[PDB]
DNA sequence: CGCCAGGGC
DNA sequence: GCCCTGGCG
């Protein structure tokens, strides 16, 4: 047998051993699609195309594996001795009567995985976009003044702490629902000047756009989605717009002299990130460039 | 042979047909447990107990029914002609292999319903608590003010005129990071203070303190306060909240309204009686308030 | 401690 | 258009 509690604990063991991390999957997909071979202008000019292709292919490289995983987990429930000499129809009926909780719990675990993974994959996709564009960023998940809702800080947290002038903060939510309300909260709490909110959401309202606007949160989506749903609306930006802004601001940072301590802190920031991303050559390379400059 | 989209359509049709609404279930449970006969002092004094008993009993009814529903939905995909000559073991194995999107879509639909229902039911339980306590409230789902405010004491008309001596209540069964929505709404509309009712046992001192600076006060059961937040004068119990509501409500007891405000209030109440037309206890609560405008 | 490949109400 | 009987990462 296997109690629902015991099944839940098992579900977790297997998921870990069977699935590579969201960042690992994104990185694999980045390299498989040959994005590690494109120059910086590709990322600057085609971020929507890149995001859409990444999303497409990450899902392709996940979905068949989630399907197999589910079937494996359910196999632990099948009880040969209980069902032996049952009619095949009665065996399935029994299974749908005896285990609809275990079954529900497996699927619940899967959706919860999917939600967390979708967000982390989306953030990873955007992170590699900035790295491919050659734009200096600290990844908050790789190292108050900055809430955890902010994923990317350009050009880094040390510089931002020094002065928020000429910096860019980016948050991401795949869909918004009412969860966009979290963002103005973080903006107001820490005195953030403005924040970019990257999304794939095709359904948010003019009311939402305006409330975010008043709060100095700028919604950024793919050019496809803007043109299809928000074409006229100058308060909705595209990734193309955001990348051009990021690039412009970044240039203000490519010839700066730092104090002993500041340079020390920045080095320590980048060091932390080389450590986190040790196993990913393209990313370690990105940071190394920043460190020797 | 049901396609995944067809199965989704059936699941939605069947769910609508067979499950009563969150409020209807709460109202049934309220009456089944005898709360519809308790005086206001009962609710004033025993809110935490009432809330937990309501939650337990709502779930006791719902969960067996949902289990039976799930089994019934799944039986629409059993294919006799397909499975005729397989062993029972191979039959199940095949089932686990042929319908993964179907089974997942059903469970997904179930948890999404559970999430939506859990919030609506908690809100309904708190609504009936205030009604039982005899405290005047407008229910935002029944008639500026953020859409996450559930109850407005004594009413939206009065609140709009002047928020002095009013009370606003929001509710979230669990907080996660979603508590961040509350300061956003407080700050957007200039809310003086908001009570945030929750059953969550796990929120941090940092969250408490950020909410505190935002003039949002977390309200939870006695049990949760004493187990996890015993020392902490920033975390209130439902008992504390009800005492505050009752004290503020007395300021609204014999208020003389202009004819204009009186007719707007009347409109707001009459609107809510419409929403709750099917629920005698709630209609009677509102008609007492309507009657008070002519007293 | 944040995410929401998120449908339900 | 807000809910999260919500676990995963």
């Amino acid at each position: 047998r296997l109690s629902p509690g015991e099944f839940k604990t098992l579900i977790s063991k297997e998921r870990k051993s069977h699935f590579i991390t969201p960042f690992a999957l994104v990185y694999k997909t980045f390299c498989d699609l040959g994005y590690d071979q494109k120059n910086s202008d590709y990322f600057l000019n085609n971020p929507s195309e890149y995001i859409i292709a990444m999303r497409k292919n990450c899902w392709k490289e996940f979905e068949p594996f989630e399907k197999e995983f589910t079937t494996r987990m359910l196999s632990y429930l099948i009880d040969e001795e209980r069902i032996k000499d049952m009619s095949p129809y009665d065996a399935i009926r029994d299974f749908t009567m005896e285990y609809p909780t275990h079954i529900y719990d497996l699927a619940l675990s899967n959706t919860q995985s999917r939600r967390s993974r979708a967000g982390k994959e989306f953030e990873s996709i955007l992170e590699l976009l900035m790295m491919g564009a050659g734009i200096p960023v600290d990844v908050q998940g790789a190292i108050n003044q900055i809430g955890k809702l902010v994923d990317l800080v350009m050009p880094g947290v040390v510089q931002y702490t020094s002065n928020k002038r000429n910096t860019m903060l980016i948050s991401a939510k795949t869909t918004l629902r009412e969860r966009w309300q979290e963002v103005p909260e973080e903006v107001n709490r820490t005195g953030i000047r403005e924040m970019y909110l990257a999304t794939l959401d095709d359904s948010f309202s003019e009311e939402t756009i305006n409330i975010l606007y008043e709060a100095n949160v700028v919604v950024v989506t793919t050019v496809e989605n803007k043109n299809f749903k928000y074409k006229n609306n100058n308060r909705v930006l595209t990734f193309e717009d955001m990348l051009q802004s990021a690039m412009e601001l970044s240039r203000k940072w490519n010839n700066v002299s730092y104090t002993d301590s500041e340079k020390e802190e920045i080095q320590q920031s980048i060091l932390k990130q080389i450590e986190k991303y040790s196993d990913f050559p393209y990313v370690v390379n990105y940071y190394r460039n920043r460190l020797s400059a």
